[PDB]
């Protein structure tokens, strides 16, 4: 190839997918790792049947944690994964149901492919080469620009 379209391409794509993998499974842990001053008041308690954890300061309240995702997902895309994986605030503080999760799905060796390129929509898909030695996967991805930045239109689009 030699020719180029749109806004977002297949380099921005990936990278945007792999931040965005990066941000999931950091907030699923409870705490973003980029932040080290963070306060974490180490407490839980039991609501709908499960066991919670509370959140470290830097996403410490809803608008903490929507802050910290907004840059990589549309707002929309942030709701939706709060509701979607039950997250929740006791006495002030956000909360996440204890789990577990991690993927053998190798996305730093991942390539994307366009699908759909429609003014401030565009999707890419990604072959996704995984860390058992089975066949590459394949995962679709959609971006849409919110206002001047490209963002992931779902939470849970790449892990």
């Amino acid at each position: 190839g030699k020719n180029t379209s749109g806004d977002l391409s297949q380099k921005q794509a990936l990278q945007l997918a792999l931040s965005a993998r990066e941000h999931f499974w950091n907030t699923m842990s409870g705490h973003n790792p980029k932040v080290k001053k963070a306060v974490c008041p180490s407490g839980t308690f039991e609501y709908q049947n499960l066991q919670y954890v509370y959140m470290c300061s830097d996403l410490g309240t809803k608008a903490k944690a929507v802050n910290y995702l907004t840059p990589i997902f549309t707002k929309t895309a942030i709701e939706k994964g709060f509701k979607d994986y039950h997250f929740t605030v006791s006495k002030g503080k956000l909360a996440v149901p204890i789990g577990d999760g991690d993927n053998l799905l190798n996305w730093k060796k991942s390539t994307a492919k366009l699908i759909s390129k429609k003014g401030s929509t565009i999707t890419y898909e990604f072959t996704v080469p995984t860390l058992d030695g089975s066949p590459s996967a394949k995962r679709k991805v959609t971006f849409v620009k919110e206002n001047k930045k490209w963002k992931v239109n779902q939470f849970d689009a790449v892990i």
